[PDB]
């Protein structure tokens, strides 16, 4: 008999790509997998498919549904994470969202698939699932690392027993001592109690024990110590069968090709941000001040007066696309500046190359402690304020940013985290190739679903 | 008027503190069905019928019809009790199973607000969900039991033993308690059966898929695991026992001419399969520990000749009923002899009676533990091999029963015992009152219920 996995994730980039990656990688093993997805998003499943789509490379199929953009008052062309911006904006998208539950219910009466798996932001998908007798996965394209951190602030609440912004406490249970402070948890949990945000996080965490288990985009060697944590402490069923990036496997090449190895800094946010003209200035300020060769990728008041100029060879600015993975593989690459975005902080432990750490939003501080404190392979920019909107005052000063670009390259430890890196980067393509602890947790997964009745 | 559906599995032990609870229900003003099967009704009639009249709210019974022939049973077994022997229990969960189709026709017609259904059925969760009803999971025992089965599952303490008597430890509890492999059930700790193995799992996995926990303990009789179960282990929990209380002639005479603490009361209840050779050894027992003694055997080669005449003073046997409530509450009774099901170390609770412990089977070697190690209300007769199977090979003889017969009444802590025994009875009657513990936990259950949207 052919199994069919249906795979249905928020309309957000971060969750949509790796997402394809997990339908790819179900697919590889001769199981169905159809996405759904909403027609202004189709286009980017279908660029990838048809990409991917050469010889070998098994069919992954699309299921459009209607987005209420006009039901809930979001401006029409609004069928994405990324447009919801404002206060107003990401409530409407999250009651959005919540009317899919009546095409999903159907869509499951009319194909009745082996397994769902959905995006951590659709909790009620279970439910859904349920009337049809049909097992819901959880996926939430982040570390076991982050899943247990959070789960452990939420539940002990560490913020309520300090009394200002920068006092640190311990995460309780942890195996490693982790401090954060309060500045580093999003202002709803800790500042002005938000029902909205706090229920929304609540119903996430709930559905992982409600459900019959998460896949996780992380391999077991990564973070052996929260891959149990996870499954045993919190008590989750749980698979790690990534980094799922690895299911399929220019200009500024060449001119990396006449450069030292472990010589270039590369600077990539990617499209998680929006970058505003007075930190894009330090940044350029603290570049030219670092003397480190550098790629910076930006997504012209805001360049000092003689830049492009002063830095011709030194360095070089791309605006928009770069082949990112191909520029973080390249040999001449020493260090890679990010907001520790899960996607993100994966590419850079599979091209073995330390990070440079600004995290701004979501699980993204929690992703800084895996990355400097135990996986040792980052240092911190300093940036230490949870916030979705962009504030002048949380701009990152020349200074700090300097500092941590010449500690990432030419610092006492800077050596050792490469080392440390290369380590994570061979570890990373074992667990995925055959044998593997990710193709092993993806077999077992499969058979469970075979078994399932 | 909120309607509330309960669902217990056909044994004695399950059915009676189920129909409390839904008592304690309808005295809320709500509407309580209790689902049993045609053979049983009368077990539920008789109570019903008994504690109406007094103008108490009605109780309505719903039948189904338990595929006995379907999975290989006699047609008369409906009762857990009549599954006897290692083949029948099997054939008997079989049987409980097939009563879904059954389950979520009746839901469909009647549309209730929440389901209560037994531990033994955890497909109870999905069923309920099919209509959106709330279903909480009734499993009969203590929070020390619940925590404790959940431990010794996931932390597996007797992998790390070598011999069947080796004493191993219960992981995090905030006591010190030894086990052996001989108190687990043969199929956790010898030869791996799928079949026990994956029916525990999916009851304590229930705990965290469902609504919640209904638990029939008082918060203040072991606070220490009322929230071990709710915070550690994760579960959405009300205490509102012990639910015995909610209501509230020959051997009372006979016990009017005893001394205060001066009689042993043996009745291990018409569940209890007890074979001639143990009742045997139980006579001798009585007979040469001195201690007067009132003894309930089940409705004669098992009696020693000449032991009603010998003991004619000091000794009464009751064959059949007891009207037990009124025998442990009388002022001559010292000790209860019991197997430690919960139901039966509540009674002694709520006496306010110490208990010689004689654990068999299920949970009554974790409950053994709660009441000598850290309750400190009794002394093992010495019992501790887990058996649904009574072998000669494993009766407990005279000198082991007789020397707890004395422990019981004059052993070093006896009188202790006897005073913690009466603070848990005090304690157990304010938890149930207005204002106690459970009297709380149920007024927040239902208005709970009410708001579920
Ligand atoms: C099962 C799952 O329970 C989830 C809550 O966990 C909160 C803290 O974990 C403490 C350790 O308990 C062990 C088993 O845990
Ligand atoms: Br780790
Ligand atoms: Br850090
Ligand atoms: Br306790
Ligand atoms: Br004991
Ligand atoms: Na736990």
């Amino acid at each position: 008999q052919q199994l069919h996995v249906v795979f249905f994730p928020i309309m957000a980039h971060g969750h949509m790509i790796p997402t394809l990656d997990i339908a790819r990688l179900f697919a590889a093993r001769n199981v169905r997998a159809t996405i759904i997805t909403t027609p202004l998003n189709a286009h980017t499943f279908t660029k990838a498919i048809e990409m991917g789509k050469k010889n070998g490379s098994p069919t992954i199929h699309l299921e459009l549904f209607k987005f209420p953009a006009q039901d809930v008052g979001l401006p029409e062309g609004c069928e994405n994470l990324e447009q919801a911006l404002g206060s107003s904006l990401i409530e409407k998208f999250f009651k959005g969202v919540g009317l899919l539950r009546e095409q999903l219910e159907a869509y499951l009466e009319k194909t009745r698939p082996n397994c769902l798996v959905a995006d951590m932001f659709f909790p009620w998908a279970t439910d859904s699932a349920a009337k049809f007798n049909i097992p819901r996965l959880v996926f939430h394209g982040t570390s076991f690392f982050s899943l247990c951190a959070l789960e452990v602030v939420r539940l002990y609440e560490p913020h309520k027993n300090v009394s200002s912004d920068e006092e640190l406490f311990s995460l309780p249970l942890f195996p490693h001592d982790i401090k954060m402070m309060r500045l580093q948890l999003p202002e709803d949990v800790w500042k002005h109690e938000k029902a909205e945000g706090k229920t929304r996080l609540k119903l996430i965490k709930e559905s992982e024990l409600k459900s019959y288990g998460v896949i996780v985009n992380s391999f077991y060697e990564l973070e052996p110590n929260y891959a149990e944590f996870f499954r045993k402490e919190l008590g989750r069923r749980a698979w790690n069968i990534g980094p799922v990036s690895l299911c399929n496997r220019h200009e500024c090449l060449k001119w990396l090709n006449s450069k030292k190895k472990n010589s270039v800094i590369y600077i990539c946010f990617g499209s998680t941000a929006h970058q505003i003209a007075p930190q894009l200035y330090e940044i350029a300020m603290a570049l030219e001040a670092s003397g480190q060769e550098f790629i910076w990728v930006v997504r012209d008041s805001w360049l000092p007066r003689g830049f492009e100029q002063r830095v011709e060879g030194k360095g070089l600015i791309i605006r928009g696309w770069a082949p990112q993975v191909l520029i973080l593989e390249h040999e001449a690459i020493g260090a890679f500046v990010t907001h520790c975005g899960w996607n993100s902080t994966l590419e850079g432990i599979t091209a073995g190359v330390p990070m440079v750490t600004w995290p701004i939003f979501a699980e993204q501080f929690y992703n800084e402690k895996l990355v400097n404190q135990i996986l040792k392979i980052g240092v911190p920019v300093g940036a230490n304020k949870w916030s979705r909107e962009t504030s002048i005052e949380d701009v990152i000063k020349k200074d700090a940013i300097e500092k941590a670009l010449r500690e990432i390259m030419v610092g006492d430890e800077a050596e050792e985290r490469r080392s440390r890196a290369k380590k994570l980067k061979e570890m990373a393509w074992k667990a995925v190739e055959e044998g593997g602890s990710s193709y092993s947790d993806l077999s077992a997964l499969i058979e469970e679903l075979r078994g399932y009745h």
